[PDB]
């Protein structure tokens, strides 16, 4: 599978029938319809500075992996009943500045969306195991818009060169993902799924209300990455996102009032 004209999202269901399930992600968030839920606890992202291991071009996105042997880098509170350890983060972006995010807000996309993937290691033995349970995963999504240069993003920006080709990876020590968070912890949350195959409906989504900003140059580096391996005909990794899926009666909650 992929994001090409033949193996793109509109055809994934042929391999993964859950692609057409009742809690697929992403979705279009209709702000006026989200339910303000003050009963939710505060969302807390307690991330340590040196838990990162590597950066990898897996052919679908560029992903930074973390050491999840313990819970020093977890997301807690909000709709979650316990701590979920950070496993990795990656991005989705477009060819043009007007698209790229997976979730949309009132029909609007951002040039990119960041995904912080966590799993319930407290009750499940492996990430793979948790990825199949309704309460197994928690992904925090952060929208990215272009504007002023993001200081910390340079660390990642300057590393993209080494992984321009599919299947390449490199050591990536001491990157604190907290540096990629906005100053607000307001969010929308709803029960969903992974946005790429196997598309398992095991994700409690937490989409931050406030986006972070990166310069057009930093955004451009992401577009310099390739879907293709070192030998293949260069095909730039762009538009690696899945369109909004049917809500199907799901309730979207908000930690704030619009
Ligand atoms: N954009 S998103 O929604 O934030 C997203 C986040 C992570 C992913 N993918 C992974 O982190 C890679 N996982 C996928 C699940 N894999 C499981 C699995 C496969 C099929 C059904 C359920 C779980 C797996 C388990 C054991 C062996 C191999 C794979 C492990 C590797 C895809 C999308
Ligand atoms: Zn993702």
């Amino acid at each position: 599978w992929g994001y090409g004209q033949d193996d793109g999202p509109s055809h994934w269901h042929k391999l993964y029938p859950i692609a057409q399930g009742d809690r697929q992600s992403p979705i279009n968030i209709i702000s006026s319809q989200a339910v303000y839920s003050p009963s939710l606890q505060p969302l807390e992202l307690s991330y340590e500075a040196c838990m990162s291991l590597s950066i990898t071009n897996n052919g679908h996105s560029v992903q930074v992996d973390f050491n999840d042997s313990d819970d020093r880098t977890v997301v807690t509170g909000g709709p979650l009943e316990g701590p979920y350890r950070l496993k990795q983060f990656h991005f989705h972006w477009g060819k043009k500045h007007d698209v790229g995010s997976e979730h949309t807000v009132d029909g609007k996309s951002f040039p990119s969306e960041l995904h912080l993937v966590h799993w319930n290691a407290k009750k499940y033995s492996t990430f793979g195991e948790a990825a199949s349970a309704p309460d197994g995963l928690a992904v925090v999504g952060v929208f990215l818009e272009t504007g002023d240069e993001h200081p910390s993003m340079n660390r990642l920006t300057d590393a993209l060169y080494m992984v321009r080709f599919k299947g390449t990876k490199a050591q990536f020590s001491c990157f604190n993902p907290k540096s990629l968070l906005p100053a607000s912890r307001h969010y929308w949350t709803y029960p969903g799924s992974l946005t790429t195959p196997p598309l398992s409906e095991s994700v409690t989504w937490i989409v931050l209300r406030e986006p972070i900003s990166i310069s057009e140059r930093q955004m451009g580096k992401f577009r310099s990455l390739l879907f293709t391996s070192e030998d293949d005909e260069r095909i730039h990794m762009v538009n690696n996102f899945r369109p909004p899926q049917p809500l199907k009666g799901r309730v979207v909650k908000a930690s704030f009032r619009a």
